[PDB]
């Protein structure tokens, strides 16, 4: 389900992507960012020192579900004064938050967003995303606000307005009142909600963004309608002309191994297996895990190099795959075309001479160079385990990481070697 | 149950030891052997071509219900004519026997015996065994013979007859009588009985036999009880001595890796196994297969060098194992004592050095001299895989096993070293 | 878990509570009762034709995860206009309400309550509650209202505010400030809740209730505290001295079953079984059912004819068990006591002999009048089938359960007396 | 398998069938009845006081397997003295023999046959045949004899010589001079076997036999072939013209129920139900057999009154089913034909009025006369449980079985009428 293998979309904090609508001049609750208690309390007596909300600036699927190592419950909270909301803020800033997609290894809340509290009236949902349906940017608009819309949608389909966009005429404000009406504003405040709603198109075109998902757009108790939460996921792609918003990316919110390949230019992908892999090309990489849970393995940490990729990346892989000590069988996967493959032979060489890799390599190369390949495999000398099958080649890493967790059980050493 | 893996005590052919009865001038049957079913015709024209008993000479628990590869059921049958004799023998020389014990590696019948057929009026069991509850001969009658004997000895424990003899004073007459008339002889024949178990005695002490079972000692329809079979169980101790009944062995009942083992004073014990061994003394063996058993292994063929064994010995020992190819990790689990352990240290060296044993070794040496073949070991400088715990042992030789049998199915090759 | 068997504590619609709370001059949203989409138009219209709530009006655990017939989620609504308003009244008045604890035989919405929908900025729970341990009333507050109690209170046992108060002397003015400050409320509305925690107290004297709990007290957007859920648990032994609470009740939310044993002074117990009772005595009647439930078998619908009852009252019993037809056996287990044993052997005569009782009636009587009752049963000649052992009589009403269902499946009919 | 349900074949102990081969001049060992050991004692001292055999005279499948209360092995016993002879018939005149056939209801030796001991050289195995395929009598012969001989006969079928006879021609010699030179007589006694098979042959057609089989005649130590069994399966219907034979029949071997049955030529089959039945016709006695199995149910003892039975008949037959008490549902199962139902119907009705029939008749009658019968069933007014469906009488039956067994076990009585 979604993409996972293919590109990790930049996600940014809360407050940021808050700041970047207050910016644009979309109408938006009071925010301010805070990283020590004092600060929070200014801010808490800068906005009335009562009536404020606290959330926890962390990049997971639960937020208001999770637990704090403190031992509070959810990532929200709702204080009324200056000195609860330190006491509070103490129990977020630099813990460790606990939700179902961390399990055990959890983010650390670095900072936290303080905002002004408001009564919501009517709860909508709203989304600008680029789509392939409709080849181009959908305004999505709906009435079923502040709950999950996956099962309002699926249940009630005709309650999910959408509405396509011509790009090149870009977006007409005669648009946005339509959708306005056609969810439901009421007839006083349609023109706030064509006007946040070109703003928010305005947003959307200009940071390269990919999803800007308002939920819920909520009217206040008195107009005016403010946005409350504001996610955005931008695209990938888009690193070499958005700056701005790519150097404030946090590396926090991910593993150190994942920061160094992000440095280099190579996707990486943990999991709970015990057989490492290097893959060219995510579809392969797809392939090689199906491959090797049908052996009865299981991959543990695969890569993707990437097109033209240098020696130095493969080396760089090599460290990376390397440095999980859960690996123990590492099957270098790549197939040719625009990764030239005698570079990866290189690559094998000098990663298994220098870093001394002694787990079994079970090499398996290929495409628009095989005689530089393996000519290069052969003059080096070494247990690199040459194959040229898919299926065999799953075979023989499999039963090769089964051998070696048996050897360490037995408290033996062993080497490996293609047959004479 | 039994002894099996101390000593395979020789057991002769039938022909043989109905001669031995012969020459010794018990009352018997008159019984000639025939190699090819010419001279079988001959010999039943010789005894009246008519009323003649054919009998399968093969060393096997199940002899009248194993089957032919001419497909006939038994060993035994009663022929009429030598033409049918001879029919019937060209489907018993040359021919393949199986039985339940053999299975599918059944032995060869090489000849056969030919006998009258004699009816017989009543069926005594009798028996002269050496025995340590009596310290000495004991002497087995009873009135349930050609019927198997233990279930009658545990259903009716007083039908069965023993009496001790004291063998200083050797046998007498007047015991002999004893014995037949607590049986229940006729009051006619006692003498006969009597004369019959005297001879069989002389027999007895002679020959350093160990068991002369007859089973069943059977009156005639005219008096003069004659013995039908004469199973006798030798001593192994006795090859010294005994030269004639030793040199009559029968080799073909056997493996030819069991006569190879014999040339050598080496015991031998073929299993169903796949872990080789090489153990000192018949305890420890037993040791080392629950052991190994108790760890989900299973031992191939181990062996037993006995004591004070020379280096060439032990050479002719790793031959053996080596030579069958269900082995696939071999431990040496030799603990001192008599076999001095540096002998075998360097005849494993000699050994792996010149018949090229890629398969693990996996040593556990010990006892009376541990630093000359420790010393020798590291001097060698091999793949001589050292072990000195008996769990530790088994543990690394059966998961060596494991891992042999992996690579195998991987079609990848290994090499076992000591951890560094 | 709770009583359930031991009587059915008078529940009053939300709108009726609403009301008492009303007159009693407690702070409390303005609220009215609809009964057609008419008047719930005109009240809509009243309050301001925007903002409104539509609650529904059915007695069962489950409310706003309900599901009505026309495919309505939930029994709360919130509407802005009033035509919007008699809309969704329509998809309520005279639907049935499916939640789980009804499962199939859901409970139908008669009236719905519109109200003025304010926003609330803190959400305490508070309920007054007669209770054993503290010997009395206890007010407990609470700080975590709007969500389920027993999880926080579970959880965080200090969060949870107990006060006793002392009947003789009343409630004091002083102990419901300590209760609103202990809770936190805020300084300047403590003695809002002071006076409505002294209001409540005088309704919670007045009307024999047992248990009021305002769940949850919420402060509004702009002070002046009001209760949004106003639960009453009533008493059910004060219906002789509280006549306007206890005509108020709605007979519609049970089994007209129910209704009728109410009017006879019968506590009636339905279930899923297939054989009825007739207990004397709650204890012996949760007796009776693990009895039962041990022999395999599973109690339909079993009664409570009380103490004193007229042989009537026992009538009217028997004629409610064979009301429903899922019934097969059916067992009068009565100890005697307060209740005459004789007049419900009197009972069991003119009721078997009257409503044509063929179902096997497996009696038990026993108690301060045995040889009456067992004289009558003899005199009236039936199939009274006379039993003295509780677990023997268990057993055979069981058997005679599965023997009637089997003939009825073998298309057979059985007539049952007891052995000669 | 075989035939069973219909009719049982008249088998003779031993000595009768020997005494008639005697009589009809087959040669035959000599031998006698004893009654008594005395003159077990008498018999054994005149044959020579030695080399004697005993075998016991019961009728069963396993007679050299079964044993004795005594505690003694096999019917069949060497004795060589008349006092040993006296002490073995002791321990079986009067001695109850336990057989796997029997199981627990072992037959009772009450005498023993006492003959010469021969020694057979050769053992063959005849039988003369009544059979279909051959349309008449055959002569059946193979050298396979003192052996179970329908395993020789499926494996090896050549060894099994069939020779037809023409009736009305009657036997030949020369033909039983080619079957024994077939079978493989010695060519001089083949002259005596031709004469054996001939008065065999001629006792065959005399006493109206249908299997006289001899197994295994042997040839003696001394030519003068002697039959050693000679067990003959008669013909029921034969009764009428065979009083000599049929006369002698032994009535201890079968249960008293089985003689008052044949006492009124009523066919009697018990089983290890608690079903009961009355079929006419063995056809549908498998039928109603099957498909009281198919509901679940077993029946107990169910008979065949055959065709044009009084009414006498079925009252004897209900007295007979009555009298075990393992039985509890009864179903007459007759349908219409040659037994006319209306005698049926009234016997039902007189034997439910006389032996005081509670247990539930679930009748079935139809054919040739259901008018009369079911008006006969109707004017007794009775619990006569009428039916006129197959599959619903089984059912009904079982689950009659079913409620009576379980008002049993509740101590309670029922009585079953015909829904209203």
């Amino acid at each position: 389900e979604n993409l996972y293998f293919q590109s990790m979309n930049l996600s940014l904090h809360e407050y940021m992507s808050m700041e970047l609508l207050q910016e644009a001049g979309v109408s938006v609750p009071k925010g301010y960012v805070a990283k020590s208690p004092d600060e929070a309390y200014a801010i808490a007596k800068k906005l009335g020192s009562k009536d404020v909300v606290i959330k926890a600036q962390v990049l997971a699927g639960g937020r208001g579900k999770g637990t704090f190592e403190s031992g509070l419950k959810g990532g929200v909270k709702i204080v009324f004064s200056p000195e609860e909301a330190k006491a509070v803020s103490s129990q977020m800033i630099g813990k460790k938050l606990f939700t179902k997609q961390t399990g055990e290894k959890g983010r650390i809340c670095n900072q936290v967003l303080v905002c002004e509290r408001k009564y919501p009236r009517r709860e909508y949902y709203f989304a600008i995303t680029m789509e392939r349906s409709f080849q181009g940017p959908v305004l999505i608009g709906s009435s079923h606000g502040g709950v999950n819309i996956e099962d309002v949608a699926a249940e009630s389909p005709e309650a999910i307005i959408k509405e396509p966009i011509d790009i090149e005429e870009g977006i007409k404000k005669e648009q946005a009142l339509q959708l306005a009406q056609k969810m439901g504003f009421p007839p006083n405040i349609v023109e706030s909600a064509a006007e946040n709603m070109v703003k928010l198109y305005s947003l959307f075109l200009k940071y390269d963004a990919t999803m800007i998902e308002i939920n819920p757009m909520v009217e206040d108790s008195d107009g005016a309608v403010l946005c409350m939460d504001a996610k955005i996921n931008f695209d990938s792609n888009s690193a070499y002309r958005q700056k701005k918003i790519f150097d404030l990316q946090d590396w926090t919110q991910e593993d150190e191994r994942d920061k160094d390949a992000a440095k280099a230019n190579l996707n990486y992908i943990g999991l709970d297996g015990n057989i490492g892999c290097l893959v060219n090309g995510a579809g392969l990489a797809m392939a090689t895990m199906d491959i090797i849970k049908l052996h009865g393995g299981t991959p543990a940490n695969f890569l993707d190099v990437g097109g033209g990729a240098t020696v130095h990346q493969v080396t760089e892989a090599f460290k990376l795959i390397t440095s999980d000590k859960k690996v123990l069988a590492i099957l270098v996967n790549i197939f040719g075309g625009i990764m030239r493959c005698d570079v990866i032979a290189q690559g094998i060489v000098m990663a298994v001479k220098d870093l001394e890799i002694k787990i079994p390599v079970v090499v398996r190369l290929q495409g628009t160079r095989v005689d530089d390949a393996k000519a290069l495999i052969a003059d080096s000398g070494l247990k690199i385990l040459a194959c040229d099958d898919l299926d065999e080649a799953a075979r023989m890493v499999v039963k090769l990481s089964e051998i070696v967790t048996l050897a360490k059980q037995a408290h033996v050493d062993v080497k490996f070697q293609l047959p004479i």
